[PDB]
């Protein structure tokens, strides 16, 4: 990771949070190409001080990311270590994640729109599975939308999936169970069973919140009642906008060995 100076960062506003996490827009100052200085848009994820010890997994999630380069990859521009905090440096989106992006549009996003995201998520986990790395954290608020649909122009939307954040290898179990439907269910039943499998269930979990205009599947459900909703072996419902639920449920499959491969996925979303 390259190393980036505090004093080259500004912090602006706050965006959210992610597990253990706040994040911030913010401008990076730097020498760009030909020695041009610039003052760069960033996002700057920053791990709790109270949870320093996570530390390495904060790191390591981006750091995956990062070994491989893909249009459809979230850009890191480094690590800001400095002093006592724990800084990640991304690139910085306009649009925001997906997640919000679904609920403040739904009235606007159509089969079309949700199939052409669905393919290019599908592309960046089929990149991913041919390299057999783990993201291990699939959902909408780990999308980021780089570029609107322009209809005026045949545009399409365009995506990129962003890094995973600390991994659930590490994290509470209180945490993993929260994250009933996109955790596994293999992974509540043992976090160290994270596996190339995991992310196609995820992916399932995550087509779903597409098809569902941003809801979060199983909210209504209580930590106890989304671990029962996996013991007695449920799936989650169609969405309205049924087009992609028989995939969704095909990968959403309690056996880890039977969830498609992600170029079968691909063939899949192209047949409709």
């Amino acid at each position: 990771f390259h190393k980036i100076r505090n004093e080259d960062l500004i912090f602006n506003e706050s965006l959210g949070q992610g597990t253990f996490t706040k994040i911030f827009k913010g401008v990076r100052r730097e020498v760009g190409d030909y020695g041009q200085l610039h003052e760069t848009e960033v996002l700057l994820k920053v791990l709790d001080k109270a949870h320093r010890n996570y530390s390495e997994s904060f790191f390591e999630a981006a750091s995956m990311m990062s070994k491989l380069s893909h249009k459809h990859l979230v850009l890191n521009y480094g690590v800001c270590v400095c002093g006592d905090e724990n800084i990640l440096v991304q690139e910085f989106v306009k649009f925001g994640s997906l997640d919000t992006y679904l609920k403040k549009n739904k009235n606007c996003i159509n089969i079309l729109w949700k199939l052409e995201v669905a393919k290019q998520l599908a592309a960046a986990m089929h990149f991913l599975e041919e390299n057999t790395l783990i993201h291990g954290n699939v959902c909408a608020k780990n999308i980021l939308l780089i570029r609107e649909e322009d209809r005026k122009t045949g545009n399409p939307p365009f995506i990129k999936l962003s890094d995973p954040g600390i991994s659930i290898t590490v994290l509470p179990k209180d945490i993993l169970q929260e994250r009933i439907p996109w955790v596994p269910p293999e992974c509540i039943e043992n976090p160290k069973n994270l596996n190339l499998a995991t992310d196609k269930w995820s992916f399932g979990t995550t087509l779903w919140e597409i098809c569902s205009g941003g809801d979060k599947p199983l909210s209504a459900l209580d930590s106890q009642r989304k671990l029962q909703f996996y013991e007695d072996r449920h799936q989650l419902p169609a969405p309205k906008a049924a087009e992609l639920a028989n995939l969704i449920n095909n990968c959403m499959d309690y056996e880890p060995d039977h969830r498609p491969s992600f170029r079968a996925i691909i063939r899949d979303l192209n047949s409709l």
